């Protein structure tokens, strides 16, 4: 199913991935940075709007600057950018998803498939859903 599940996701607009892993993360919670950490202080740095901006931009593998930084990292480093992101959101630092969101349908019974995976299994699916994200040429 880990193939597949990937292949999915692949599949889903930009807004339902980038919603999928925003759920993904906070249900991880009921279960270092090396050269991202300086990416992150930018991020901290931009308003609101463009914090929201540079997200959407990673999601729909805009060319911006940051997606380009952001393509030359790891596939771990990647993982641990987006959960740094995520703490960030929880705590304020950078902007929230739109208020009373609810998730698709479509990409529901991707995230639900996911729940449904072993905890390695489920990593190896996050792992690869944000690793081509960002700007390759
Ligand atoms: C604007 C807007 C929106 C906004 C959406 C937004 C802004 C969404 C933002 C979503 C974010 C910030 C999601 C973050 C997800 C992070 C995950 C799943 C991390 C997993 C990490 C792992 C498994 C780490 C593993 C690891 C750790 C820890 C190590 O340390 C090393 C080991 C290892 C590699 C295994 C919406 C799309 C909702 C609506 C439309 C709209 O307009």
């Amino acid at each position: 199913m880990v193939p597949a599940t990937i292949a999915r996701f692949s599949q889903l607009n930009a807004e339902d991935q980038l919603a999928l892993i925003w759920f993904a993360y906070l249900e991880m919670g009921k279960t270092s940075m090396q050269l991202a950490e300086n990416a992150l202080k930018e991020i901290q740095a931009m308003g609101p709007l463009q914090q929201t901006q540079a997200m959407c931009d990673l999601a729909n593998r805009a060319d911006t600057p940051l997606c380009r930084t952001y393509a030359s990292w790891s596939p771990n480093i990647k993982l641990g950018f987006w959960y740094r992101l995520g703490e960030l959101m929880e705590q304020g630092f950078v902007a929230p998803i739109p208020a009373g969101y609810q998730l698709s349908a479509n990409a529901n019974a991707v995230l639900a498939t996911i729940q449904g995976l072993e905890s390695g299994q489920q990593i190896t699916v996050l792992r690869n859903a944000v690793v081509d994200m960002g700007f390759t040429a």
